[PDB]
């Protein structure tokens, strides 16, 4: 596959680390919807809002499957680290009109 997950579950935005690479998530959009990254980094979306929201990357993406992000409430985050140059397209399964892409160098 090309993502590893540091975190299965959404965990707290407090714990988000101060250096990490942020795609927040508000007003039914991803606000960094073309994300530029390097191989070997770590991307943590946090959703900022009530309405929950997730990312999913269909089959074929970053492996054999689809990759369905955990549901995310306010305030909670969660981490890809993408291990393999391309662009990888995703949207929120709850709201498949909002879309990002992750384009890792
Ligand atoms: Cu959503």
């Amino acid at each position: 596959d090309k993502a590893t997950i540091p975190s299965e579950s959404p965990f707290a935005a407090a714990e988000v680390a101060d250096g990490a690479i942020v795609v927040d998530i508000a007003k039914m959009k991803y606000e960094t919807p073309e994300l530029h990254v390097k191989v070997g980094d770590t991307v943590t979306w946090i959703n900022r809002e009530a309405m929950p929201h997730n990312v999913h990357f269909v089959a074929g993406v970053l492996g054999e499957a689809a990759l369905k992000g955990p549901m995310m409430k306010k305030e909670q985050a969660y981490s890809l680290t993408f291990t393999e140059a391309g662009t990888y397209d995703y949207h929120c399964t709850f709201h498949p009109f909002m879309r990002g892409k992750v384009v890792v160098e």
